[PDB]
């Protein structure tokens, strides 16, 4: 139906009653909440082609926020107007999204923070937060606070681990930027 | 289509290629995996009326196990044979299941173990693991190892917390059984 643009950091959906279905056409969206200390917790990143606000399909309310991470173009969809073919597409996306939620759970319980940090950097490599340097390396735009929210940690501990991974030579750390110097080694650490 | 019965502890689905869609008609199923130490991790309990094995809809493989917790009757469904009306039902269930996955994440990151244990007992109150004593209290059949897998902890720490909640007078602990003596107080602890 209609496409709306949002600037970085703008809220798309607040917790409350459901309404329409949304799809990322371009950019990057973050579904998140707050913990009991006010610290953020990212539930998932939503890449182009992926849907959010699906609670509209079930009429259930939404308990999360959705915000634009980068400049983003979002398509707004009416669930009733959708055709059966489109419904199959959304269903396929939901299955994949639930599979990613279960992987997030497994990793929260079963992986050390360095493994979670390494996996998250590789995930962000295929998003709008990533750019290719002249060296050919991938650089990710993320602060240590944004990483902490994505892996369920706190800034201070993420900073320590970024320091360790820099000393191991697998990343080069910057100011709100992290260059992936050895993506094979990152995959090994992440597993 | 067809309905199959499984005894307690029997494996319904192994990790591998997807096939059919499954629904619990009676009983209780557990979707789970193993961590890096061999310890179990429950992803969710599946109650009567709820679906599992949805990866069949998307043709993706399954990375989890599904097992019968109690004596259970499971309906096997062919995704292609399904009608559009049935597809809407499964889609609604998926949305709710994803909402429960996100709540699981939030609680793993943001809640202390006593809060997670208390919330889980109240969740199991409406399952086949629950029975009503003559006193009117609800009793749950669960070992401390089964609780640890449901809240992402280890047995030894769950045992300590069960001891604390017993001394606070909110449960009465038994051998593979826990009686909910004060469900209001449990809800307060869980929040
Ligand atoms: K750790
Ligand atoms: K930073
Ligand atoms: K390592
Ligand atoms: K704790
Ligand atoms: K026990
Ligand atoms: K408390």
């Amino acid at each position: 139906v209609d496409t709306v643009t949002y600037r970085p950091g703008a809220v798309i959906l607040y917790p409350g009653k459901s309404d329409m279905l949304y799809r990322v056409s371009s950019g990057l969206v973050r579904v998140h909440t707050m913990d009991d200390d006010g610290n953020g917790l990212t539930l998932r990143y939503v890449k182009p082609g992926e849907y959010f606000g699906e609670e509209a399909l079930a009429g259930v309310n939404r308990a999360y926020f959705a915000e634009a991470v980068t400049d983003s173009a979002i398509d707004v969809i009416n669930p009733a107007l959708m055709s059966a073919e489109d419904n199959l597409v959304v269903t396929t996306h939901l299955v994949r999204t639930l599979e990613r939620a279960y992987e997030s759970i497994y990793r929260l319980v079963g992986k050390r923070l360095r493994a979670r940090i390494a996996g998250e950097l590789l995930e962000l490599k295929d998003t709008a937060l990533a750019t290719q340097l002249d060296s050919g390396e991938t650089m990710i735009y993320a602060t240590h606070d944004e990483l902490a929210a994505a892996v369920g940690s706190v800034r201070e501990t993420v900073t320590k681990v970024v320091g360790e991974l820099s000393r191991e030579g697998v990343i080069s750390a910057g100011y709100g930027k992290i260059t992936l110097k050895d993506e094979r080694a990152l995959a090994t650490i992440a597993a």
